[PDB]
């Protein structure tokens, strides 16, 4: 068996392993697809000592085999033990793409033309996503996978769960686990996560990063998250307060001295006007107001690329760790042998 830094273990039909980078659950490779004569890219997952894990590995791998659209990562091939009790890893077989939107916001600086064609794609997959009445709920520039000729692919559905508004509401400071500066101001405030709207904000924060290569809110701990958002949208309005009744959300935003809105031609000077309209619509603090991914694919900052009609939608909507084992073992049996 292969050997790499860690048996990985994919032939015979993957040879010429390379390694890439460490992941959640262990090692991604690239390799030699010797059936489809190209390189791939596997990642290693041993997931099946800690629930959680088991987790985010089953959700992944459901959602990503119901789901297909060209600007959301595949699964092509799926390998582990013929046996459950054999099976101690599995690896995940996708199409090799070149980089990621966190790595190569690094180091390069993005065109206008870049940002409007990678926000297209970024809205057009979440449509699909939505559409199937799934929420992603840890969109941010690592999640976004782009190859030589910067077609983008989201990933990383480890958190997403199905939308459930009626169950969205909850006290103050809940505890969350998505990517801390991607998250929503309703999140520390009253909200789980249950809703779009939820996506829709990470993707203002991923679109105001492309502007300026810099994440906008870089929250260091769980409040001062909702600090540096505040600190460029300025205080809520009364309408907006008397949406949240929760009163010791509520209370907090009282206490706090008034502060301004930040201009966003102040923020982002070199930036396209209609990309800033889009993105004080995305970055609004109510989430009933904040625009929806249908309109924001409708907006004029996006009118080269908008066509309803090629951008499809789902045909239908979408536990301890042995029990999550079996249903990864029933759940990859497709791919055998
Ligand atoms: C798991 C995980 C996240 O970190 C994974 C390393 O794998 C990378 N990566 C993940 N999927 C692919 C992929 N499909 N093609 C190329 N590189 C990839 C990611 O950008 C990073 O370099």
């Amino acid at each position: 068996p292969e050997m790499v830094r860690q048996v990985f273990d994919v032939g015979p039909r993957y040879t010429n392993l390379s390694y890439i980078g460490e992941g959640a659950y262990g090692m991604v490779c690239s390799a030699y697809d010797n059936l489809n004569k190209v390189r791939v890219a596997i990642k290693k997952i041993s997931p099946f000592e800690h629930q959680t894990y088991c987790q985010r590995t089953l959700r992944e791998i459901k959602i990503l085999l119901r789901f297909r659209h060209e600007n959301i990562i595949g699964i092509n091939d799926i390998i582990r033990a013929p046996t459950i009790e054999q099976m101690k890893d599995v690896y995940i077989v996708q199409d090799l793409m070149e980089t990621d939107l966190y790595k190569l916001l690094k180091t390069q600086h993005l065109s206008n033309d870049h940002i409007c064609y990678f926000l297209y794609q970024i809205l057009r997959g979440l449509k699909y996503i939505h559409s199937a009445n799934v929420l992603h709920r840890d969109l941010k520039p690592s999640n976004l996978l782009l190859n030589t000729t910067c077609d983008l692919k989201i990933c990383d559905f480890g958190l997403a769960r199905v939308a459930d508004p009626d169950h969205d509401h909850t006290g103050f400071l809940t505890e969350y686990v998505a990517t801390r500066w991607y998250r929503a101001p309703e999140i520390m405030l009253n909200s789980k996560g249950y809703t779009k709207s939820i996506d829709i904000w990470s993707v203002g924060c991923i679109l105001a990063e492309m502007l300026s290569n810099r994440p906008i809110f870089p929250g260091k701990h769980y409040l001062d998250q909702l600090n540096h958002i505040l600190g460029i949208l300025g205080s809520p309005s009364q309408e907006d307060l008397n949406c949240i009744i929760n009163l010791k959300a509520r209370n907090y935003l009282l206490s706090l001295p008034h502060k301004n809105k930040v201009p966003w031609n102040r923020l982002f000077p070199n930036a396209d006007s209609k990309a800033l309209d889009l993105l004080d619509k995305m970055l609004t603090f109510n989430p009933h107001k904040r625009i929806e991914v249908e309109q924001a694919l409708a907006h004029p900052y996006l009118e080269q690329y908008y066509d309803p009609s090629d951008e499809p939608i789902a045909e239908a909507p979408f536990l301890p760790k042995e029990k999550l084992k079996e249903l990864i073992f029933e759940e990859t049996a497709r791919f055998q042998p």
